[PDB]
């Protein structure tokens, strides 16, 4: 039960301790593939669980990556471990701490993120005021009436302002 500082320390240090082994060798990932989810995300005051959203740049290594991601520096236990999910718990500095690990596509990965936090009140909402347009969007990117349609998004704030919806600060996003 970390709180929001805590775990902002948190992800500081996860930033530069998460890497996949691909032929042999250690890939790090780079800081800028790194976006917070779900309450963390929201500022909010105390969070039960950290869910960090990992970029995989190629196809394969979507399928690649998840399976093969050690730790280094901290010490990490797989208990529940797929293919686009995974789940670990981890202990740090003589404590346990959970952390939930998803890799998402670089199409999905700033759409995702974002339809991450949610939550479920704030999504519905969300998809309302697209829907006065006939915009979807989430982990695939922006879809039109019931078909995925290819639009361009960079980034992550990219999502909201290409559907042309009102950008709100991610604590506002109950």
């Amino acid at each position: 039960m970390l709180t929001l500082i805590q775990g902002k320390k948190i992800v500081n240090h996860l930033r530069s301790r998460l890497a996949f082994e691909y032929n042999g060798q250690l890939i790090k990932i780079l800081s800028k593939n790194i976006v917070a989810v779900g309450s963390l995300r929201r500022e909010e005051k105390m969070l039960n669980d950290v869910d960090l959203l990992i970029i995989v740049p190629e196809k394969k290594l979507l399928k690649h990556v998840l399976p093969n991601i050690r730790i280094k520096g901290l010490s990490f236990s797989v208990k529940v471990c797929g293919e686009r999910k995974c789940v670990l718990f981890i202990e740090w500095e003589k404590k346990t701490y959970q952390l939930d690990l998803f890799t998402a596509l670089a199409e999905e990965k700033p759409y995702a993120i974002f339809h991450f936090t949610g939550p479920v009140s704030y999504l519905i909402r969300i998809r309302a005021a697209l829907k006065k347009k006939n915009y979807k969007l989430n982990q695939y990117g922006l879809f039109k009436n019931q078909t995925l349609v290819p639009l361009k998004i960079t980034t992550e704030k990219e999502l909201i302002k290409e559907l042309g919806f009102t950008y709100r600060i991610p604590k506002k996003r109950l």
